[PDB]
C-alpha cells in the first residue's frame, strides 16, 4: 500500500475503509479499499472480478494481497448518488436524468447478471457519477466474494431499505432479481426524493413493504408461506396504488416500477427485459450540474 499516498477518507463501507489515494508513482488517482477481514477462496473470486469491464461498473484496477492484507484499488469517481440526491432535494432530479441513470444502471446489471455476478447490497452510496452524465455500480461481486454481514466496521446500522423481500424472509439461494428490487427502490427514491421503504429493523422493513404492496400470499407468490422466516401471524394489509406511492411519475415509469417490485422473484423483470420497456423509448444522456 506504500505505492499509494492517502488524500482523504471517502467513507467507511461494508468491507472496511475507503480512501481517495494517489499512486505515489503513476500520479493516478484511485479509490483504495483496505479490506477488513486472507482466505484463498476470496482471493480467486476477487481476481475473477478484475476481468469484469463495462462502462457502468466501477473498474477494479488492482488487487493487492500484501503482508496478509487485502487492498482493492478502484477507478475513482467524484460523487455518489446519495450526495447528488441530497444536493437536489429542493428542485428534484429532472426526469430525463433519472431515466438516463436508470437505463445505464440496468445496463450494468444486465452485464453482471449475464455473468452470474450479483451485487446483493445496492444503495445510492454505491452508485457513482461523473461530469459526463455516466453512473456506475460499485462493489459488484464483493458480497459473494467475501461473505455477507450484520452491522458494519463503522459499527453502523447497514441498509435494509433496499433489501428484496426474499432475502428478508430468509431465502438462502436468491438470484439476480434481488438487484432489480434494490434498483426499483432507488428509482422510486430519485422520483419522490424520499426513501421508498425506510425500515428501522428487519420486520419493520418487511412490514413497510407489506403496507404499500400488500401482504404477499400464495396467489401472488407461490411458495411464500413456506419460506424460512414467514409467519402465518403476519398482519394482512392491502396493496396500495402506485399513483399514490410515486405520485408524479408517468404510467410508463410506474408500470416499469411495478415489474421491478414484483414479490415473486421469477415474475420480477430481468435487467435485460427492463431495457426494452416502453419507459425508455425516449431515453437520452443529459449531463448533471455537479
Ligand atoms: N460522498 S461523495 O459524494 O463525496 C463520494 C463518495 C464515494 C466516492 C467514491 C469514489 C470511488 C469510490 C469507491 C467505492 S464506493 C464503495 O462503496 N466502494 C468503493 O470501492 O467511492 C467519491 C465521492
Amino acid at each position: 500500500m506504500e505505492n499509494f499516498q492517502k488524500v482523504e477518507k471517502i467513507g467507511e463501507g461494508t468491507y472496511g475503509v475507503v480512501y481517495k489515494a494517489r499512486n505515489k508513482l503513476t500520479g493516478e488517482v484511485v479509490a483504495l479499499k483496505k479490506i477488513r477481514l486472507v482466505p484463498s477462496t476470496a482471493i480467486r473470486e476477487i481476481s475473477l472480478l478484475k476481468e469484469l469491464n463495462h462502462p457502468n461498473i466501477v473498474k477494479l484496477l488492482d488487487v493487492i494481497h500484501t503482508e496478509n492484507k487485502l487492498y482493492l484499488v478502484f477507478e475513482f469517481l467524484h460523487q455518489d448518488l446519495k450526495k447528488f440526491m441530497d444536493a437536489s432535494a429542493l428542485t428534484g432530479i429532472p426526469l430525463p436524468l433519472i431515466k438516463s441513470y436508470l437505463f445505464q444502471l440496468l445496463q450494468g446489471l444486465a452485464f453482471c447478471h449475464s455473468h452470474r455476478v450479483l451485487h446483493r447490497d445496492l444503495k445510492p452510496q454505491n452508485l457513482l457519477i461523473n461530469t459526463e452524465g455516466a453512473i456506475k455500480l460499485a462493489d459488484f461481486g464483493l458480497a459473494r466474494a467475501f461473505g455477507v454481514p450484520v452491522r458494519t466496521y463503522t459499527h453502523e446500522v447497514v441498509t435494509l431499505w433496499y433489501r428484496a423481500p426474499e432475502i428478508l424472509l430468509g431465502c438462502k439461494y436468491y438470484s439476480t432479481a434481488v438487484d432489480i428490487w434494490s434498483l426499483g427502490c432507488i428509482f422510486a427514491e430519485m422520483v419522490t426524493r424520499r426513501a421508498l421503504f425506510p425500515g428501522d429493523s428487519e420486520i419493520d422493513q418487511l412490514f413497510r413493504i407489506f403496507r404499500t404492496l400488500g401482504t404477499p400470499d400464495e396467489v401472488v407468490w407461490p411458495g411464500v408461506t413456506s419460506m424460512p422466516d414467514y409467519k402465518p401471524s403476519f398482519p394482512k394489509w392491502a396493496r396500495q396504488d402506485f399513483s399514490k406511492v410515486v405520485p408524479p411519475l408517468d404510467e410508463d415509469g410506474r408500470s416499469l416500477l411495478s415489474q421491478m417490485l414484483h414479490y415473486d422473484p421469477n415474475k420480477r423483470i430481468s435487467a435485460k427485459a427492463a431495457l426494452a420497456h416502453p419507459f425508455f423509448q425516449d431515453v437520452t444522456k443529459p449531463v448533471p450540474h455537479l
